[PDB]
């Protein structure tokens, strides 16, 4: 259905998923003089400790990395969040050039990519049934910038050659996500959506402000991936990223100063 394509990109997504032009939309441009410090908000807790990966896979949109979430073995809360939520997976969206990547943009600049780490509320039973919630979800979003190597991504890195291809995938077990986290959990905060169809309007996101450095030997990597399937013209999985879109009526929180 959907892509990235001037065929099947973000503009085209409203058409067969109407809410895309609904009222709490994401990403956003964060607008650091507008965003301002709110200190009614609790610490983050990120309790990756017992995180237990299952597989990594090419959904023709990104790779995915899926975890188990049958315990509160990996769970964020705390932050703006009333309850607890439980990491079921996590993506990237990056470019094909290091001056764009990101989905979220602070004061209008983008980053080569953006992590986002995906939770949904365990009051609800499971992912799905969260996902139509307005607090359903929770996803905590990183920004990449290109300098230092990131040791925590290599083990992605090593084995996006097995899943070039969309539809393809690989057992992924014992990866920890604690090593794709920043040294500080500042962030800010806002009432969204996922950023990709459905697009719905399910999710708190909390985005960091401190932005974890990878190489671009490691970026070079998530460029190779195809969003076409083995077989099919290739098409490079590059610039995945949906653009910002209206804040309409929501404020934007910062956790800090
Ligand atoms: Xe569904
Ligand atoms: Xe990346
Ligand atoms: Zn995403």
């Amino acid at each position: 259905h959907w892509g990235y394509g001037k065929h099947n990109g973000p503009e085209h997504w409203h058409k067969d998923f109407p809410i895309a032009k609904g009222e709490r939309q994401s990403p956003v441009d964060i607008d650091t003089h507008t965003a301002k410090y709110d200190p009614s908000l609790k610490p983050l807790s990120v309790s990756y400790d017992q995180a237990t990966s299952l597989r990594i896979l090419n959904n023709g949109h990104a790779f995915n990395v899926e975890f188990d979430d049958s315990q509160d073995k990996a769970v964020l809360k705390g932050g703006p969040l009333d309850g607890t939520y439980r990491l079921i997976q996590f993506h990237f969206h990056w470019g094909s050039l290091d001056g764009q990547g990101s989905e979220h943009t602070v004061d209008k600049k983008k980053y080569a990519a953006e992590l986002h780490l995906v939770h949904w509320n365990t009051k609800y039973g499971d992912f799905g049934k969260a996902v139509q919630q307005p607090d359903g979800l929770a996803v905590l979003g990183i920004f990449l910038k290109v300098g230092s190597a990131k040791p925590g991504l290599q083990k992605v890195v090593d084995v996006l050659d097995s899943i070039k291809t969309k539809g393809k995938s690989a057992d992924f077990t014992n990866f920890d996500p604690r090593g794709l986290l920043p040294e500080s959990l500042d962030y800010w905060t806002y009432p969204g959506s996922l950023t990709t169809p459905p697009l719905l309007e399910c999710v708190t996101w909390i985005v960091l402000k401190e932005p974890i450095s990878v190489s671009s030997e490691q970026v070079l990597k998530f460029r190779k991936l195809n969003f076409n399937g083995e077989g099919e013209p290739e098409e490079l999985m590059v610039d995945n990223w949906r653009p910002a879109q209206p804040l309409k009526n929501r404020q934007i929180k910062a956790s800090f100063k």
